[PDB]
């Protein structure tokens, strides 16, 4: 036994790419391969689903070459994961193979009218109608609407659905799909669990809702565990069938978010993970038992290694403008030039003296869904820089994350053990220090990073038998990849006076429509 | 028929200058010596009244060698004008012609005490109490409340009252009696109309005022018009008497505010002035009847020319941030570098695209009143720039003036028929064009830009015959000076959306304490 070897095909929103691990889970070959960002009206966002599937292909044969160069004894990979951008939503063809029409994306806004239609002539007008069975609000988000908005808007798979042929699925399915040259067709229950279409506690399909939506249970695919026999990548599209050398299996599919709270060993109920981006993701595990909620906060599904597994649920909440913020101070107002300076400048005062900033720029997410809501400063003075912004605008992204953990705390009925972190945003130390003071739990910054990636390999690998226990993961994880743990540290009425502060800065943010 | 020369001495708050004007209102010699600002405690401020009176003397005799070295036809200066910095009190001495401390200047907080205890003790609560006869409310800014500081808090001021050589006055009057070696004990219509002591129906020193106050009307000066016969020069300080050379009457005499009114021509009824500078300073003639506001506008005097001659008053208001705003944006928040960049910046985009900016840093003054109200920025989305930011701060100026406007067309009962316009930010078309479209009048911007200082040299050039009307005056004005005309152009409904929007900003600027 020399040195074992999975693969992960990370699909994301704007790249793809194919990282493969060893089994002392360090990423050892990695390539990226970036797909089209169709915008055709405002609002709206599509992908081009042969241009992901193309992608994949290319990043699996030029990550197996480059790792073939560095370990010439490399003769197969033990198997494949996949985890990708969840909601995506692609429609094609049961026997051309072919896309009938590109896959509106995840924050797409063609849903909006379905959206309209549905809460009212199904849910009496209330969002959460559903959610005692999906564990969502009824959003533009969601894939059954694009679905939904194909099937009505789009004469090709209107045809497709008559004929018997279409298919449907998010970007686990359709990856698995074209990966197979058509023999699974399959989902797993976290991407499963953002379809609403999927019963939470019992992860099998509602036939209540896929026929109170029209949408022909035909075209849905099989839900299975994240971890197990999937089908096996046998197509040739950059050679990659090729490239792999032996049958590959793919055993491992597991949704975005979800893949980060995996591969961050958030196994026991109370373990949070947060992904900053563009975005924030928050996911805490909440354990065997389903938690709704009463403050806006999505339930879904944590993970389930293996086909009868034991199903750990998650409570999620977004943040919409985290990185993008730091973003816009850099590129829209010229408040800094090079990405140190944003921390620099907030440490170089010590507070924010007085203002709020609450970068609601497209609107109030978390547990206040204000679509009103837009970017505010309130409170300035002519002492005011562009440190004070700066400073608070990072005051604030750690402020929506507090609102955000409170409303778990409640949902979930247990405290939030420590917060792990990952993104561009958590290489920020003034962050990750106000987050924890505010939190005043642990925030560990895994050194290790690439740990989305890492979620649908373990899966893959557990399944497999590169490890066989969720423990041996944890004590390779601590043996093998460092972390930076961050503790609380200031007053309680400073976090007090910071959220008053803070409560009444988000009364002045309304403004749309 | 040679040459005609008139003076202007321009005593202001951070400098002093002698402007000499030829008979076709042109500057044609400047020198500007600056004084020293004397901060004793935090909030008071004060200046030595000798170095000022020396300043002006410099002043004259430094421009008059340079006129005489480049204008051969330069023989004289036929009467001298001045034109100050207004509320700031003198403190003299009628037989050591010498002051007993140095000046509080009109933005002194040292008064503050004091004027709690009128506003109390006098006024039952109300600051207002005495506006009907001054024009004005009780504050830190007016004559009396320093004149009563110093007599409580200035050993050789208290002993100066009781000796009876106590001399009070503006530094008009300071400057027109050391100029005459102390032979002058004047002031003008328009300074006495802001030392809370005057009647402006009569335009006489009120005896229930002084009485209530504790001011005696011994210390005070005769009031006079703006444009007649004060005195003569007749000190030979810095050489001054040598270089005037011939005797040389002081004929004009004009607080700062009102001489930007008659230098900019505002002769009639409904004629306004704004000052673009640090802050705004409109006025509006409102003709030969006092008018008195339900805004917390100023009622004051605009101008009288000749002794008992037909009287004009003013409504006054101010927006305490205006260039300011522009200083801190570059300053402070980094959005520009050279100060072209602002103008380019907010014509580089068509409009705000949904964001305000409310600039009110240290409060809302103009005609809502809230000292609570801080600096504001709401609406903003991802597609907000700094370009938008800009161009709201200047939308912002405009859109406060606009309201102080409003108020004064409904306190006077009559139209704004034009504004001209002046200060640094004067020169920023883009405003200019913003405010002519909301105002929906033309805007007249003068060449010769120094227009406070013309105020006092047409005062004392009216009363000595280089100019016979008002009518010549502005004859002169329009052959010799051009005047760039901006006129309204935009759209109604984008002027009345632009005033909605501003409206609903105003509400969510409530921040302090
Ligand atoms: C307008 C309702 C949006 C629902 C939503 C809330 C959230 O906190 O996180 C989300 C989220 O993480 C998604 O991927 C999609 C939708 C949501
Ligand atoms: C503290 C109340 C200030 C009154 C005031 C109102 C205004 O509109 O303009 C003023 C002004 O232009 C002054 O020079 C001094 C006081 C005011």
């Amino acid at each position: 036994a020399t040195m074992k070897y999975v693969g992960s095909i990370d699909q994301g929103t704007t790249s793809t790419r194919f990282i493969i691990f060893d089994e002392r889970q360090r990423p050892v070959s990695v390539h990226q391969v970036p797909h089209t960002q169709h915008t055709p009206h405002p609002g709206w966002l599509e992908h081009d689903p042969m241009e992901i599937f193309r992608s994949a292909c290319k990043c699996m044969s030029v990550a197996i070459a480059k790792l073939r160069q560095k370990d010439a004894s490399f003769r197969k990979i033990e198997a494949i994961g996949i985890t990708n951008q969840r909601e995506t939503t692609v429609a094609w063809d049961r026997v051309t193979k072919e896309p009938l029409c590109y896959a509106p994306v995840w924050n797409d806004l063609r849903t909006y009218d379905i959206t309209k239609k549905v809460t009212a002539e199904l849910g009496g007008g209330d969002s959460m109608f559903a959610s005692k069975i999906t564990g969502l609000p009824v959003s533009t988000y969601f894939a059954a609407f694009k679905m939904r908005w194909m099937l009505e808007n789009v004469p090709a798979v209107a045809d497709a659905c008559r004929r018997g042929t279409l298919c449907f699925g998010t970007i686990d399915t359709w990856l698995m799909y074209k990966l197979s040259g058509g023999k699974a067709f399959v989902t797993d229950v976290t991407n499963a669990s953002r379809t609403f279409l999927m019963d939470l506690r019992t992860r099998k399909w509602s036939p209540e809702l896929c026929e109170k939506l029209k949408i022909p249970m035909e075209t849905l695919p099989e839900i299975r565990s994240n971890s197990e026999l999937f089908g096996y990548v046998e197509t040739d599209e950059c050679g990659v069938a090729a490239a792999l050398n032996e049958r590959t299996p793919i055993m491992g599919s597991i949704g975005d978010q979800q893949s980060a709270l995996f591969g961050n060993m958030c196994f026991e109920k109370g373990e949070a993970k947060n992904t900053y981006g563009t975005g924030c993701f928050l996911l805490m595990n909440v354990g065997e038992e389903a938690r709704f909620s009463k403050h806006g906060l999505l339930s879904t599904v944590g993970f389930q290694v293996g086909r009868d597994g034991p199903c750990y649920y998650a409570l999620e909440g977004a943040i919409a403008c985290a990185g993008a913020t730091v973003e816009w101070m850099r590129r829209n107002m010229n408040l800094f030039s090079h990405i140190t300076e944003c921390e620099k400048l907030a440490r170089s005062v010590p507070g924010t003296q007085g203002i709020v900033f609450v970068p609601a720029f497209s609107g109030l997410l978390a547990p206040y869904w204000d679509p009103s809501a837009r970017g505010t400063i309130v409170g300035m003075t002519l002492k005011t820089t562009r440190a004070h912004v700066i400073r608070a605008a990072l005051q604030a992204i750690a402020l929506q994350l507090n609102d955000v953990v409170g409303s778990m705390k409640r949902d979930a009925g247990l405290n939030l053990s420590s917060l792990r972190v990952d993104g561009g945003l958590s290489k920020n130390g003034l962050l990750m220090e106000i987050q924890a003071s505010l939190l005043g739990v642990d925030i560990l910054v895994p050194s290790m990073h690439e740990t989305t990636a890492l979620g649908a390999a373990l899966c893959a690998g557990l399944a497999a038998g590169v490890w066989t226990s969720l423990e041996e993961v944890k004590a390779v994880s601590r043996r093998e990849n460092s972390w930076k743990t961050v503790s609380p540290s200031g007053s309680a009425m400073e976090r007090e006076a910071m959220i008053a502060e803070w409560r009444e800065a988000l009364k002045r943010t309304k403004w749309a429509k």
